[PDB]
């Protein structure tokens, strides 16, 4: 199943991501929930920018692992999963654009 092009990785971790308050209090309550990567296919574009590259991911992941983004409450499982994965799919650089 994982080999989408946005599949959550899932280990059971809860990560070194500063997401402030309420973001990271409701992560350390159900952690297990949430991914550890993305299995994107690196990124191969010479010509990429980050609201290009991290965005195809997403694109991509809701219909990865859709059971997830449909939750029946959640709140903040939103804006935790969504920056999460946005760091995930965003990290250091892909290739083109570098530090």
């Amino acid at each position: 199943a994982e080999n989408r092009p946005g599949a959550f990785i899932k280990q059971g971790r809860k990560l070194d991501i500063d997401f402030g308050a309420e973001g990271n209090r409701y992560y350390e309550a159900n952690y297990w929930q949430f991914p550890d990567g993305i299995h994107y296919n690196g990124c191969s574009e010479a010509n990429v920018t980050k609201e290009a590259f991290v965005t195809g991911c997403i694109n991509a992941t809701q219909a990865a692992n859709q059971g997830e983004f449909q939750k029946p409450d959640n709140k903040l499982h939103q804006q935790v999963l969504w920056r999460l994965v946005q760091e995930l799919c965003s990290l250091k650089h892909c290739e083109f654009w570098l530090e």
